[PDB]
């Protein structure tokens, strides 16, 4: 309960991201704001050591569930474990090619929202759509599910991706993550239940300089009793 109370209003929203794939070492500075009250992230990400090495789209889910419309009905494991925050690690597998080890930790620090990652790939294949730059630029919705994993103590999340592809076509992103409290927590295990996303991508046309993604994005809880 108190780690909602600092959700109520709009907050800042900082992303730092650190990757390496097949050797290739890149750093994202992320800036925007997130507002859970609607469940609404928006942000300005810049790849600040020159041109992303991979396409933006599979970079996304990388770059804050915190900021989930959840209702007060629904255990908000991911706004419950702040400001201390939570771990978030995720392989993501495109399918016939390589992963991303994607770990990060998600805290609120002085009013501001913090998501801190590492990406490491590997498997990647020199004809596949990842080093091949073939990932259009943008995300479509998506649905996540949100599994209790008490015997781990956390929660398992298990998602697809479904991105277009040059030509036509898709590459499929198989999402499988693990949350876990880094501080305080009062074990309030969630039933499962789903997340919605929905996301817009775009570019600052005031920037000619950087390459950067811009989005506006929707993430809202669901509740499965909906679907009966």
């Amino acid at each position: 309960t108190e780690g909602a109370k600092l959700f109520e209003k709009e907050i800042p929203y900082i992303t730092e991201l650190e990757g390496d794939v097949e050797g290739m070492k890149f750093i994202i500075k992320g800036e925007g704001t997130g507002d859970a009250t609607t469940g609404t992230i928006k942000a300005k990400y810049i790849c600040t050591t020159g041109d992303l090495p991979v396409p933006w789209a599979t970079i996304l889910s990388s770059l804050v569930f915190c900021f989930a419309k959840y209702p007060r009905h629904i255990a908000d494991f991911f706004k419950s474990t702040q400001p201390d925050g939570y771990s978030q690690d995720r392989i993501i597998s495109f399918d016939n090619d390589g992963q991303y080890d994607v770990k990060a930790k998600v805290t609120y620090e002085n009013g501001t929202l913090y998501n801190r990652v590492t990406v490491k790939g590997t498997g990647f294949k020199s004809n596949g759509n990842i080093l091949g730059m073939r990932v259009l630029y943008h995300s479509p919705p998506h649905a996540v599910y949100i599994l209790p994993d008490r015997k781990n103590g956390g929660m398992k999340i298990e998602y697809n991706k479904a991105f277009d592809v040059m030509g036509g076509g898709h590459q499929m992103a198989r999402h499988a993550q693990f949350n876990k409290p880094l501080g305080a927590w009062e074990e309030d295990y969630p039933l499962y239940h789903h997340l919605t996303v929905w996301t817009s991508f775009g570019k600052d046309p005031d920037d000619d300089e950087t390459d950067h993604l811009t989005i506006v994005e929707v993430i809202k809880a669901v509740d499965l009793e909906t679907y009966r």
